[PDB]
Order: C-alpha cells, then sequence, then structure tokens
C-alpha cells in the first residue's frame, strides 16, 4: 500500500484524438501557502475612504485555497488547439477526472537571518469539493490563479474569499457567513491521494465557424420576389409633387428593400474608440463616456457585453470601449499599461448575424405623419430581443474562460456566458484545499484563549485534470479552400508559443475558435 | 428566498482578473492632454470595471412617489405621470408591472407609482381612501438580481465620437430582454393570487 | 494499514436533519501540553492565609488532560440552532460517537535564545475513557476548556484535577487519592487512532416552548363556578360592623378568588438588583445580601439557583442577584468586569408556571384569630415542594452546559440540573489524555531516585464527536403566528455570529431554546 516512500501517482499530460472524442489530460506542480495565519477575516471597502460608491463591498477572506482549471489553455497545447479549431465545427465537454497526488508538506523556520526548510511527514492537508453548490461559487469571474498554460510551470494556489450583500461598507441582515471547516473534508498525509469524477450536463456545442452568408443576403440573386413594397410616395418627374402611392417588386437591383424572414441579434451600444490616437477625442472618456448598467444605486461598467461585431468592413482601427476581450502580453503591468502590451480580440465572424457594437441597431419612426408634419425617424441604440431574431454567441479563446455557473434564478434569457464559455447550471464543483494548522508549543498552564502561535508551513504536490470532449466533425461541400490558423512562415527571433532565451513562456496572440465556415 | 449575493458582486474579492479594460484615454498629469490608450486589470480596488458573465433583469421604468408628502410634486400626476401601455387606442395603466426592486438602499420612502402590490387594511373604503388604510408591499429581496423600479436600467452611448465631437451617453429607461440576462419573479403573498391562466397564444416570454 | 504517512481519519463537521433525528458531527484541532512536569501534586487552600473559611479546599492536580464537549455550541451552528429552537418542542440526545485521529507528537528544545520544534515519530500518548465512573467526575461544573464554538479554532486541552474532603487545608481520613495511571489506557502513536461509542439513557425531552396560558388563568372566562368562597366576614354598609359570614361564587369578575387544581413551583427567594444604578442601594451587598446555603460550616452562594422567573411584567431592569446565568461577551476580563461586558440571560417564559425569583412565594396566616386579636399574615420567602405543584425547568442555551451527572445518592428530588441540562446517572464517560513521559538521558551510574529530567514535548491532533438527537416535532393548531428567533434585519458594522476584521469569532447574545408555545 501507500506510504512515505512510494509515490501517489504518475505524471500525465497527453491528448487522445479518437474519432469524435478528444481526451485532454494535464498535470502541474503547485504550492499552497498558509493564508491569513489560519483565519477567516471580514474584508470591506466603504465610500468613507477614497473609494467611490460603485467600488464598495463586504465579504470574507478565508484561509482556504482553491484550484482553478477554468481556462482553455490549461487543457490544450497550441498544436492541439490548432487541430481542434481547424478541423471541427463544434465541441463540448463531456466528463472530467481530477487527482491530487504526491503531497509534500514542509515546515520552514527562521533563525536570525538564515532560512531552513524540512519535511513534516505527519502533517496533513484538507480537501473537499463542493458538489452540492452550497458555497459562493467564485469561479467563472476570470480571476488569475489558473493552472499555467505551460506544463513546466509551478503555480501558487489562489486564496479563496467571497463577497456578500452590503450597504456601504456595512453588512445587512441577509449577509451570509460561511465557515469552510463546517463541511466534511478529506485529510491527506504524504502517502494519501485524492480523486473525483464529474460529468457535464448536456450543453449545446460551441459553434466554431463563421457564416458564409450574411443574414440580409439569404435571397436568390437571380429571381424577383412576388411581394411588393412601397417604393415611391410622390409623383416623380412631374411639374407637381402630388403624392401618389406606387409599389414595386424588389429584386437584384434593390435588395435592401426585400422582405426577409429574420432579424439581427439584439443590440446594446458601446462607445467607439480608435487605435489611431489622433482620431479619438481629447479628454478622458474611458469611464465617463462608458456604457454602464445601474443596479441598486451602483453603476457597473458593462464588460465585455453582449456579443456584437467589433467593427464593420474595412475599419480595423475602431473597437468598442468595453466590448472586446483584452488579454495582456507576457510580462505586462497591472495598471495603466500602454496599448502595445494588451492583445485586443476582435469578432469579425459574427458581423453576418450580429450588429456592430459601436453602431445603432436601426431606425424607427418617431411620429405619425400628416400632410403638415414631416415624417421623423429615431435611432434605436439599445434593442432587446424580438421574435424572429437570431444571433451568435461570443467566441471562446485559447486563453479565455471555459464555462460559467448559470445563477440559480426564476428566469434567464439565453443562459450563455457573456465572456464566452459554456453556461452550466451545475458546473464543475469548486475544489478547496488548506494546510491543516499545526500549533506551536502551548503554555504549560491552561488558558482559555485560542492558540495564536503556529508553525510556519506550506505544502506542494502534483495535480491532474482530464477532460473528455465531444466534437462535431466538419462536413461540407464547399469547393474552394477554407481559412486555417497557420503560424507565421517567415523567420523570427524566436518561435511563437515557446520559451525565450530566459525560459519565459509566452503566447503572442489570442486565438479564436472560428475559422471554419457554414451557410447561415 | 433572497439572494445572499448581488449580481455584480459574484467576484472573488482577493484575486485580480487576467482581463484588461480601458482605464484611461488621456495622458495623465502632463502639461498636455494628448490622448493615449492605457489599459489596466480590474481588481478589489475597482470592481465596477470588472468583466461579468451576466446582466440584470429587464427594466421598464415607473414613476417615483415618496410617502413623505412634502417631497412629492404639487399636482395630480397619478394618472398623467403614470407608466402606461397603448393597445388598440386604449391607454392601460401598467400594474403591477414587471418585477423590479421597489427602492434602493436606505430609501424606504420612495415607491413606484404603479409598481407595488397594494392591499387594503380591514374595513377600508373602495375609493380615494387615505394612505394609512392601504398596505404597500415592497420587494427588497430582488434588488440583487433586478433593477430598481424608479431608476434607469443603465447608460448607452448616443453617438460616434470624434476628435471634434464629445462622447454622449443616453439613458436606457425601458430595456427588453437580452441574452445573458437573469431576474427574479415577483413574490407571492399570503393575501395575493395563487395562479393565473397563461393565455392561449402563438408565443409568450417567461409565462409567469 | 496505518503508518506515519497515511492519515488516521477525515474531517467531519455537518448536520443531518432527517425526520425526527438530527445528527450533528464536529471536529476540532487541539494541543495537549505537559502539565506539572509529569507529576501529581497535592493542592490545597487554607484559612490561615488571606482566604476565608468558605474558600478552603484540598485535592490533587494530575498531569492528565481531558476533553470537554459539554456545551451546546460545540455541537451546533447558530443556523442549526435556529432550525432546532424554531421548529421543535423538545429534543434529547440519543447516542454519541467519538474519535481521536491524526496524532502529531512534537519535541521542542532551547539552545540559548532560539527555539526549535521537531517530530518525535516514536512517541506515544495515553487515552482512556472512564466508563465505570470510578473517578471524580469533574464535567458539568461549567468550566472552560470546551471545544471552541467555531470550527476553525485550535484549543488547548485543560488540566485534570479533583477535590476531596478536607478540614481546613488539611485532609481527613476519608480523603481519596486517585492515580490515573492505575487504569488500563490505550497508547497511541502517530499512526494510531482512537474511538468509542456511547448511548444515552432515556431522558425527558427538554421542553422548549413557552406556555400560552398562565397557571392561575386555566379557567373558562365565560362560566361561573358552582363552588363558593368566603367573600365577606363583616356586615356591609350598615351602621354596625357585626360580623356575618357571607359566601359567593367566583366568576369572571373575581378570578383571583376561584378554586384551582394546582399550585406554582417552589420558591427560594433571591435578592433583587436593578440594572439602573441610581435605584440600587449604595453599599456592597453582592456577597452580604446574597442568598446562600450553609453546608458543613461553609456558606456557599446559591447559583444559579432553582428555576424562577427573572422578573415580572413590565420590569426588565430588575434581576435576581445570583439567579440568572451570566455569559461574558467575546474578549471580556475574568475579574470585576463592567456590566456591559456580561450577557445576562432572562427567563421570561416560565413566569406562567413559576414564581418570580425576587418576590415572595405567597402569604400564610401567622396566628389564630379571636374577637380580640386581629388576623396576621406572614410572608413565605422559601417554599419547598407541596403536592399539586408544577413548575418548569431552567432553559438551555447555545452557550450553556448540555448535561450533568446525577450524584450517586440515596435519594434525589427532580434530578434535573440547576444550571439547565440533562441530568444523567451514567453521563458520557470523561475522556482523559496525557503525553507519555520520555526521559532525558539518565546517568551512566545507577541511581535509586526517579528520573527528574524529561524531554520537553507536546502533541496535537484532530478530534471528532457526533451526537444523534431525538426531536419532538411541534404539532399545534394555533391560528396566529409564533415568535421566532430572527437575526437583526437592520444594517450593522459586521455580521453577528461571524468573524470580525481581525478574525475574532464572537457570539453577540445568549440564545434560549423556548420560542414555541403550548397550552399550559
Amino acid at each position: 500500500a501507500d506510504g512515505v516512500g512510494s509515490s501517489s501517482g504518475n505524471w500525465h499530460c497527453d491528448s487522445t484524438w479518437l474519432g469524435d472524442r478528444v481526451i485532454t489530460t494535464s498535470t502541474r506542480t503547485w504550492a499552497l501557502p498558509t493564508y491569513n495565519n489560519h483565519l477567516y477575516k471580514q474584508i470591506s471597502n466603504g465610500t468613507s475612504g477614497g473609494s467611490t460608491n460603485d467600488n464598495t463591498y463586504f465579504g470574507y477572506s478565508t484561509p482556504w485555497g482553491y484550484f482553478d482549471f477554468n481556462r482553455f489553455h490549461c487543457h490544450f497545447s497550441p498544436r492541439d488547439w490548432q487541430r481542434l479549431i481547424n478541423n471541427n465545427w463544434g465541441f463540448r465537454p463531456k466528463r472530467l477526472n481530477f487527482k491530487l497526488f504526491n503531497i509534500q508538506v514542509k515546515e520552514v523556520t527562521q533563525n536570525e537571518g538564515t532560512k531552513t526548510i524540512a519535511n513534516n511527514l505527519t502533517s496533513t492537508i484538507q480537501v473537499f469539493t463542493d458538489s452540492e453548490y452550497q458555497l459562493p461559487y467564485v469561479l467563472g469571474s476570470a480571476h488569475q490563479g489558473c493552472l499555467p498554460p505551460f506544463p513546466a510551470d509551478v503555480f501558487m494556489i489562489p486564496q479563496y474569499g467571497y463577497l456578500t450583500l452590503n450597504n456601504g461598507s456595512q453588512a445587512v441582515g441577509r449577509s451570509s457567513f460561511y465557515c469552510l471547516e463546517y463541511f466534511p473534508s478529506q485529510m491527506l498525509r504524504t502517502g494519501n491521494n485524492f480523486e473525483f469524477s464529474y460529468q457535464f450536463e448536456d450543453v449545446p456545442f460551441h459553434s466554431s465557424y463563421a457564416h458564409s452568408q450574411s443574414l440580409d443576403r439569404l435571397m436568390n440573386p437571380l429571381i424577383d420576389q412576388y411581394l411588393y413594397y412601397l417604393s415611391r410616395t410622390q409623383s416623380t418627374g412631374g411639374t407637381a409633387g402630388t403624392q401618389q402611392l406606387l409599389f414595386s417588386q424588389a429584386g437584384p437591383n434593390n435588395m435592401s428593400a426585400q422582405a426577409k424572414n429574420w432579424l439581427p441579434g439584439p443590440c446594446y451600444r458601446q462607445q467607439r474608440v480608435s487605435t489611431t490616437l489622433s482620431q479619438n477625442n481629447n479628454s478622458n472618456f474611458a469611464w465617463t463616456g462608458a456604457t454602464k448598467y445601474h443596479l441598486n444605486g451602483r453603476d457597473s461598467l458593462v464588460n465585455p457585453g453582449v456579443a456584437m461585431a467589433t467593427h464593420k468592413d474595412d475599419e480595423e482601427r475602431f473597437f468598442p470601449s468595453s466590448g472586446v476581450l483584452m488579454f495582456g502580453k507576457q510580462g505586462a503591468g497591472k495598471d495603466n499599461v500602454d496599448y502595445s502590451s494588451v492583445m485586443l480580440t476582435s469578432e469579425e465572424e459574427i458581423k453576418t448575424t450580429n450588429p456592430v457594437a459601436t453602431e445603432q441597431y436601426g431606425v424607427v419612426a418617431d411620429n405619425l405623419q400628416q400632410q403638415n408634419a414631416a415624417p421623423i425617424v429615431g435611432a434605436v441604440n439599445s434593442q432587446g430581443a424580438l421574435p424572429g431574431m437570431v444571433w451568435q454567441n461570443r467566441d471562446v479563446y485559447l486563453q479565455g474562460p471555459i464555462w460559467a455557473k448559470i445563477p440559480h434564478t426564476d428566469g434567464n434569457f439565453h443562459p450563455s456566458p457573456l465572456m464566452g464559455g459554456f453556461g452550466l447550471k451545475h458546473p464543475p464543483p469548486q475544489i478547496l484545499i488548506k494546510n491543516t494548522p499545526v500549533p506551536a508549543d502551548p503554555p504549560t498552564t491552561f488558558s482559555q484563549a485560542k492558540l495564536a502561535s503556529f508553525i510556519t508551513q506550506y505544502s506542494t504536490g502534483q495535480v491532474s485534470v482530464e477532460i473528455e470532449w465531444e466534437l462535431q466533425k466538419e462536413n461540407s461541400k464547399r469547393w474552394n479552400p477554407e481559412i486555417q490558423y497557420t503560424s507565421n512562415y517567415y523567420k523570427s527571433t524566436n518561435v511563437d508559443f515557446a520559451v525565450n532565451t530566459d525560459g519565459t513562456y509566452s503566447e503572442p496572440r489570442p486565438i479564436g475558435t472560428r475559422y471554419l465556415t457554414r451557410n447561415l
């Protein structure tokens, strides 16, 4: 059986492409510190400080840590991603499998200036998975702390905390406080290992492709319609303008006037920003000119927002202020970092079905005309969903979030995450882990107070997560060649998606999933 | 039940996001205001700027009425300033309306004109009965997922900016349903109706 | 099998509410020091010092420690307590289950000023449960050292000692001395675990509810009685006072004069103290004006005393001096701490059946009247139990003791603990634990004296206790709503029954078990 001298598992990273299933396994090495000196702590931010009313919060920061595998590049190598996005229309997860193994718990002490570290063989850790969804589910907010993209990186496990209802910095009566030690957990020593399995609930395949037809162009270019439209309300060419109702059949000449069975997806406008600096207005409109939503007296910037085409044809320089997912390049600052450091994603492929983010949805009439009163047409900046309306969801990326938890609520509309992903009602249960506190020597005379002196301690180990995927094979009679994701053919100082001289891994660009085409 | 978390606060308070937002479009602190695009990661400091997977429920605004008499305007706006819907040439007051939070934090005196269910106390008149006779219900519990009845849904841009033209943002007073939008249904009461008949029709949206 | 590298058990804290059974399990982390340098020691206090005659004692302080889970909040979360007290009339324990596991024994030494700690993997500990009740049973005196209320606290195990018969500081011939090593115990190393099970003897459900009827008001308000009472002994209204015996039937007009089948519970008076300072007398009467009982020449303050209503209607400011259970707020001093630091419990709910603590039980005649001698009525301050007398037991609290040991004696009356709890004849057997002494190097030349030099050593681990409970479901036809325990709806600086900024758990108020109602 297991013991201090026999390893708890084996390293696995691999991808098994079998028919329609691709099974991706991965493994990393982690280190879990001691957070908050084994304490839960109230954390809050009020408007009495320098903070504003939108930035207030109230919540708790627990000593527990948690594993987050929720980004795609955790599970896919750039070459396995290329096989996926080039050769397949859609993919969805089926089941996953998860393991902790090879647990090394280490005590570390300080004598003057020297440091020394040593195994503690009797120490434990605590691991439970929240499979009844009874805790604040904090995954899916696109926080840092995921497994690294690159299998040779060692990563620090992030601290678990949660927010609760507040009023200002103060808490209200509905505010919940959760004690994570109040669950059953599994305590593991260095010989022990951990495992669980999970099976995804049925979800629509992520549709990875671009339509080969725009929504308005579904017509036959050759044949006229038998339907009529109102072409001309005035007498044409005569010495008088006497109004006369003239009708016409729309056809290849006027295709903007044809009747159509469907409408574009819903529009919620964004502000337009140009990459060229000279064009943008001179002021700071980033927050002020932003598109926000007002909930309970707190203005919240709308990010990334509803899926909407980034820009129209032959304008690549304009992008919606809050609209696009923005990834930073390797080694980029957290605050006020210049444009060249971030990587702006763009949705070109949904221009067909979805309206441009920075432009109006359309035009409606504002008034009832009269012989005296001219007709007036207003702009529709924000448009909810109407019957006969189709749209595309936002695209997933190699760097972006895999799924999200659909909040438990009375109703939702198209419960698909706005960052892109797979909306799940019962998402993969978040896994929590902590170093079991080991006390320093108590006094020899009894004391009621809790023990405030602990041994400085941390643990390390190996974690493996294996997700089975369901692929939708591309079956198409298109004659000409597709567009594929290809690496740059020309020479470069170093390979892309590979280490540099110093060993720093880097991902040069965001890679979306839609290179294939279908008919709209 | 009431949610123990607001919709916008589902984040982890401890950890930053790997995503960036547009923090500053202008050169800061310099003798010149030369526009420069600066980006930042949102975090515990700015949680209003973080990216979020979901949106609040749909908003159809109501007029705001205060229980304190001195605050309300002096006129009869009950019918005129009302929120109505026009069907076949007949204006019909919208009552009770879509489920929307009655009021925001630390304001209990304001309520939407037609928004709240209003029950009368035992032995109350049918017509022009004074305030103290009715019992106004209030939805406090849906403030998390649903927007306040008497306030705007949010803000959108009204124009395409230029170096010449300043950016302009309009208010969204009425907002239909968009994808990635969650909400709570209105609460049942001990005195209130149990069910309803969903009209037999070609289509409905959230037939509740 | 078990070893140094495999953990002895798993963490369990949870509550299973199933029908009438609620099963509460809990787990904590403890540290057991070396007390008395592995020595039994005589301890005593005489009146020859500054001590008085009431405070003398004689006994022994053993090196052994002991586990005390005897408070309710050890086993219940404030939310699990709310489900209990709101939805159920009565509850009693059925059986418990107890485990030690994950035992880490650590040696600690001193070189100049530096400290260093290290595992000792061969070391043991000793654990026995006293299941024949052959030792002084020291649980149930409401001593500190219980498991913490909050599962994330690490607690120090208290030292075991006992008192024996004395005369002054000296001991008499009946004084017993117990050597705890003279029992069989189980010696556990780091791979070993411990367990035992225990089954409670049948006990009356703790009655958690308040009566909806006072004892004297059980009558029908509508109908008269066929019984007569002596209404008037004198001629009324006449020019003369000639005595005449007149009788009347009591009814809705006079309900104080009706005949009744029952009497209130027994009364032992307490001194009345007002929270308002200006009202109380100016002197120190705390000890002098106290209600005491004199046993073997030692005056012992009567605390908390017999269950008696704290105060009557519309007086909340008065409380009996020794009558009420008094809990301290989080972080309160041990001596002469101001009023605002303690939390005074109050019995409002037993006013119906039980007399007020600070008032007389009633009035009896002191003399045989004559035409010459006026009738004289005396006060009954202390009243033992009479036939046809009913009362309520004192209420349990979330912070208060669960049970007590009914002393083994020839007779008892209503053997229910005066602090509140479940009086048991065979209570849960007290669990004793000690670090097995490990000698420092003996000399190389033999010596008769016992080894006085030991290795400085302590151990830590995990303990779990799981109690099954039996609930009495509330079944009532009352129309109107009950009174429930509800948290404050209004905003506050921090949540109640949750950590503050610094990680300090706190319980803001004592929570009794009687919110439901029954008919008296």
